[PDB]
């Protein structure tokens, strides 16, 4: 079965297009745009993948996906990049991350690599 999965984005309304997309999918959908209330879910929540904004607190994106990762080394994360940042969403794959989704994105398209992400054996 698909459980929990957590949206990380500076940008409220990319939150509630993503929520609206994936919520019929995962069992619970998590938005959230702050350092503190990730850690609490991360800890309580069981997720099975984080959708995490390149630019998170713009120290960014690939510093949170380091520190995801030194505390829960098998919880999938997948960056959630603009085009201008690429390259760092590429230098995020070289650094563990298990995927990335560029924005904009496309619908099918971001469900699946969530999906994937959650699904690797």
């Amino acid at each position: 079965s698909l459980g929990t999965i957590i949206i990380v984005d500076d940008n409220k309304g990319v939150l509630t297009a993503v929520q609206l997309l994936l919520k019929n999918h995962f069992s619970k959908v998590i938005t959230l745009s702050s350092p503190v209330s990730l850690s609490t879910v991360l800890r309580e929540e069981n997720p099975e993948v984080v959708l995490l904004d390149m630019n998170f607190t713009s120290n960014e994106g690939l510093f949170w996906l380091h520190e995801i990762k030194r505390q829960y080394r098998d919880l999938p994360v997948v960056l959630f990049t603009a085009y201008a940042d690429i390259d760092l969403a590429v230098r995020g794959i070289k650094e563990g991350a298990s995927d990335f989704v560029v924005k904009p994105w496309d619908n099918q398209k971001l469900l699946e690599t969530l999906l994937n992400a959650a699904s690797q054996a």
